[PDB]
């Protein structure tokens, strides 16, 4: 039996459930409110400079999972990139995540790898027992200059919180490296779609068995017309937000265009309080393979998700998990419906974690169908 389906959203998460299922003969019906595919993985041309800009925000592909490196390369030239961070504060620039020359240069050494093990621990703060605060877990691990420096106003920016009101689960382990590797990520397949997500998700979404109808928002009524509905969307907010919204952080992105370079690398983090933004990220540093002579960058900036913004990044703190457990005992209950992605779950996931769940989502979905089985409303655990 072909299926008639409703996906709500047209990105990572709606665009590879879609493409799974009208692989099978499916009819797949893919709406999202914004005027253009991707959800928060687009990126678009600048007009007057012709930069790759990532709208919402820098994304980087990387991923252990060598399924889905496969995949996403079906869809797209994966170029190598490996992401760099440097990092301004105390007046001075450093490199991320903290490493052996982070070190050497914080405390004007010449530390050996080893040699520098003996200072972090002579560094770490030998008294909390045990640490029941994130502060005290960063004091312990790395002591009071570098907690301070690197992880205190990050955490004030970034959270809207002290570190001394977050819990020392945060911090599971030393976050230093004691080389000189500045590769941020430790993942073995990391690389840059040549042309873009967009791009990368419409070649997804291209196939004769998905229609996309952009610029329309989801009606409760439609779920009728349909074997089976997709949710991307916030999971609050399908109920209407009756209990309370769900806590999130948003972002602010102020563009502007430099002639030249304007900070040369991709992303420069600042995580002094006395820099009201957090990062400042120059596009065309994601495409190397690119050259461009005017630059298109934002400052971004970190605040509470009002009701008008685009959500962003889950806070999930006790009081948060308390009134999501409302919408999950509400959405248990629905009978045609599954919620996925980073906001029909209220998860932070990662681009490649996204595609994981949604190919396993569809897969979960259509083995209900041969074993004629009920589909569940979650495929991945949420609590
Ligand atoms: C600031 C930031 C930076 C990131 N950078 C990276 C990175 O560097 N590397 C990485 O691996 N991951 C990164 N990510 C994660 C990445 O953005 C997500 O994995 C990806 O967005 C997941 O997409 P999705 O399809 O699951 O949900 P979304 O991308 O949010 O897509 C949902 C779509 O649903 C639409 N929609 C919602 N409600 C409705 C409705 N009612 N009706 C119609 N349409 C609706 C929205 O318009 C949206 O287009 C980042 C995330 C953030 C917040």
């Amino acid at each position: 039996k072909s299926k008639k389906i409703l996906i709500v959203g047209a990105g990572f998460s709606g665009a590879v459930i879609g493409r799974q299922l009208a692989e099978k003969g499916h009819q797949v019906h893919i709406i999202d409110q914004r005027d253009h595919i991707g959800g928060n993985s687009y990126d678009a041309r600048d007009s007057e400079t012709n930069v790759m800009v990532h709208v919402y925000g820098p994304h980087i592909f990387h991923t252990d999972n060598e399924t889905v490196w496969n995949y996403v390369n079906k869809h797209a030239e994966m170029m190598p990139y490996v992401n760099r961070v440097k990092a301004t504060v105390n007046g001075q620039v450093f490199s991320l995540p903290i490493n052996l020359h982070t070190i050497n240069q914080f405390f004007s050494k010449t530390c050996s790898p080893d040699e520098a093990r003996a200072l972090i621990a002579e560094k770490g703060d030998s008294t909390i027992a045990d640490p029941q605060t994130f502060e005290e877990e960063a004091l312990r691990f790395i002591g009071k200059e570098l907690y301070e420096a690197f992880f205190k106003g990050y955490t004030i920016k970034q959270w809207g919180m002290q570190p001394s009101e977050l819990p020392a689960s945060i911090l599971k382990r030393l976050p230093v490296r004691f080389n000189y590797d500045d590769n941020y990520f430790n993942h073995k397949f990391q690389g840059m779609p040549k042309c873009g997500y967009t791009q990368m998700i419409k070649s997804i979404l291209n196939h004769e068995n998905i229609k996309v109808d952009l610029q329309r928002e989801f009606i409760v009524e439609e779920r009728t017309h349909y074997d089976h509905v997709f949710y991307s969307g916030p999971l609050d907010a399908f109920y209407g937000y009756q209990y309370g919204r769900l806590g999130y952080r948003t972002l602010d992105f102020k563009k502007f265009t430099y002639q030249g370079d304007y900070q040369g690398c991709a992303v420069m983090n600042y995580c002094s309080v006395d820099v009201p933004y957090t990062r400042i990220t120059e596009h065309k540093y994601f495409s190397p393979w690119e050259q461009h002579d005017g630059s298109v960058c934002y400052k971004e900036y970190s605040r509470a998700c009002e009701e008008n913004d685009i959500p962003y990044y889950p806070i999930r703190q006790m009081g948060e998990m308390a009134l999501l457990e409302k919408y999950l005992s509400l959405a248990e209950n629905e009978t045609n419906i599954t919620f996925v992605g980073r906001l029909g779950t209220y998860r932070y996931l990662d681009m490649d974690v996204t595609i994981a769940e949604a190919l396993k989502t569809a897969e979960v979905y259509l083995n209900s169908l041969t074993e004629n089985q009920p589909m569940p409303v979650f495929t991945v655990s949420v609590r």
